[PDB]
């Protein structure tokens, strides 16, 4: 639709580089047959939207358009141009603890959001974890993030999975590599239920103690993140501004300056309004997000 | 560009390498994999070893042969069997499910030769389709692994047993008909819930006699599950073998003597001692890997 698609970014669901005509501005649409999609896998993409549509923090991308047909559903999104911290760690060694910092940060506080609202990601991979332009994170190889409960035939609900996984992520954040590994299932499985990880000689103590805040064997155990956004490692260099949770900023659907400009499109005010009161996810609500910037 | 006596030719896996080479002296092709040992960490290098103890003794049309291993202190290099045509896992995201017929020609060799491993006491512990190659003859040549598992590792239970390989297989076969995995999600949760509960999604195109014999790898209670040797009497393994019926793989006695090449390797100029030496040894160095290689 309202969108000329650009390259592709990602195939075999495609996704597209995009800009959004009315606004010239850039997104990233993700474009899926649904035809295709077996009857579970239709649940968990319908589940992934409904969320979508809901979280607003600065490091989690941002949703601005869905589209749907029959056949196809298109979601457009935030594009985040700088690729996977993956990528990034395999670029350039390790982060140095001010830069792992500087972007756990970030990750806490987004999926620390997302509890807030009770939903758990119950799958932070590094794959997951993007970056923008400016190197800011942006959330969007999934074994060794897994949680003990798993091989233990444990429930898998909690907040407490999430909380573990970002054990996981520091560690990789920081010394170049994954805390607990194998050539095998079974290994890593004998590695993960030990809990016992390889410390680098590098390491500060204060991320070690802060490691051992987050993988914790003992599910019930673990911080919730708003205790760990307390601690002294998360907050070194912020010695004035301490990690909080993020909070959601008020719902502005009256912006006069854009409000204007869309009634100039010939959207009435009428509508611009029942669709973000709605969170309809329309175009004139995309329009509306997009023209916010 | 050398090592012992292979000109190396192109790179064919990398980031230990995996080089195409040619045994000088036979003219053959081999796969040398080459490995630094200095990068390896102390519990990867016990697993280095282990599957070197391994390799030399195994001796199976199916699974790749080991020629060579020269060690130096810092790089360990594997001559081996080079398979051709790449992996069973690609051949089906090429060319759909295979026929039943084809299934269960290829599942045939697969069965023989881990049961192969079985009587030796060696479990493959992590069977995937990654792992199974094909030859120039789409011969099956054994050398991603999540949906490959058994029960017990999600359920804490020891994951020692012979029946590990057995559910793995059991795996293979489905995704070897179906062009897909029984068990599938978006993650681990779910691929263990999918795990666990067993159950699988027969396709309309199966045989009753296919899906007995899934039935027979695929159970949940790891100490209930079938012997490959007992598996190897199914009937859907031998349809089309009325009078050749799968029976464990025997390998065939040594033969250090034959004449034919112990006399090409003199022209060479090894001595008969040597050439003796190095395979009652199994000594695996050249004079071993050469009387192999010109075994061809």
């Amino acid at each position: 639709g309202n969108y000329r698609l650009l390259k592709t970014i990602g195939k075999g669901a495609k996704v597209k580089l995009a800009r959004h005509i009315l606004t010239g501005k850039e997104v990233a649409v993700r474009i899926i047959d649904k035809t295709q999609l077996n009857s579970s896998s239709l649940q968990k993409l319908f589940r992934e939207v409904r969320i979508m549509k809901v979280l607003n923090h600065p490091n989690i991308v941002k949703l601005f358009e869905v589209i749907e047909t029959e056949k196809t559903l298109y979601l457009v999104m935030e594009y985040a141009s700088g690729g996977e911290v993956f990528d990034y760690l395999v670029a350039h060694g390790r982060m140095k603890e001010k830069e792992a910092r500087a972007k756990f940060r970030q990750i806490v506080s987004a999926v620390q959001y997302c509890h807030q609202k009770f939903i758990v990601h119950r799958d932070l991979k590094a794959e997951n974890l993007l970056l923008d332009a400016d190197m800011n994170i942006k959330i969007a190889g999934s074994p060794p993030y897994a949680a003990p409960e798993l091989f233990q035939g444990k429930k898998y609900d909690g907040p407490e999975v999430d909380v573990w996984s970002l054990g996981v992520i520091l560690y990789t954040l920081v010394s170049g590599s994954l805390p607990f590994d194998g050539q095998n299932l079974k290994e890593l499985r004998e590695r993960v239920l030990r809990g016992k990880y390889r410390i680098p000689f590098y390491m500060s103590t204060d991320c070690e103690n802060l490691l051992k805040k987050f993988l914790i064997l003992n599910p019930s155990k673990r911080g919730t993140l708003e205790q760990i956004m307390k601690d002294r490692w998360m907050n070194v260099g912020h010695e004035d501004d301490e990690l909080k949770p993020y909070v959601e900023p008020l719902p502005d659907y009256k912006d006069p300056r854009r409000t204007e400009l869309m009634v100039s499109m010939g959207y009435t005010r009428e509508e611009i309004q029942d669709s973000l009161v709605g969170q309809r996810y329309n175009e004139v609500m995309a329009t509306y997000l997009l023209l916010g910037y």
